[PDB]
């Protein structure tokens, strides 16, 4: 109805489990339409294979940069960016998918998952989902994550797609 995505999470190749997502269509669009499609990889390219680049315990996990793997990259269904739908959405708590960025309106394909209540970033960064199941999966990410981000083992999304 509003749409779910799944991510299968490898630690190194080994098989960690299984992140579901709603995603707000409802309430942004645009934004969760990038999402949905970058996991499905109906557009020829996505999320399918990609890695979580910067883990921050306590805070957040991010990934989405499929072109350069380092949060450099990335580029959404729309073109290398595209704008700030809205920030309707706060950031509450854990379980919250938020778009990442590099300043006003320059929203690509990265994005973070909250692991914890992160207010300063309302009004800075698009909400557009939060975790359905799975959040056990993200605190266990979380682990292999530290201080400046440099994750200690490979986190990677074996595979991903829609089932809502």
């Amino acid at each position: 109805v509003n749409p779910t995505v799944f991510f299968d999470i490898a630690v190194d190749g080994e098989p960690l489990g299984r992140v579901s997502f709603e995603l707000f269509a409802d309430k942004v669009p645009k934004t969760a339409e990038n999402f949905r499609a970058l996991s499905t990889g109906e557009k020829g390219f996505g999320y399918k294979g990609s890695c979580f680049h910067r883990i921050i315990p306590g805070f957040m996990c991010q990934g989405g940069d499929f072109t350069r793997h380092n949060g450099t990259g990335g580029k959404s269904i729309y073109g290398e960016k595209f704008e700030d739908e809205n920030f309707i959405l706060k950031h509450t708590g854990p379980g919250i998918l938020s778009m990442a960025n590099a300043g006003p309106n320059t929203n690509g394909s990265q994005f973070f998952i909250c692991t914890a209540k992160t207010e300063w970033l309302d009004g800075k960064h698009v909400v557009f989902g939060k975790v359905k199941e799975g959040m056990n999966i993200v605190e266990a990410m979380e682990r292999f994550g530290s201080r400046n981000g440099k994750t200690s083992k490979k986190i990677t999304i074996a595979d991903c797609g829609q089932l809502e």
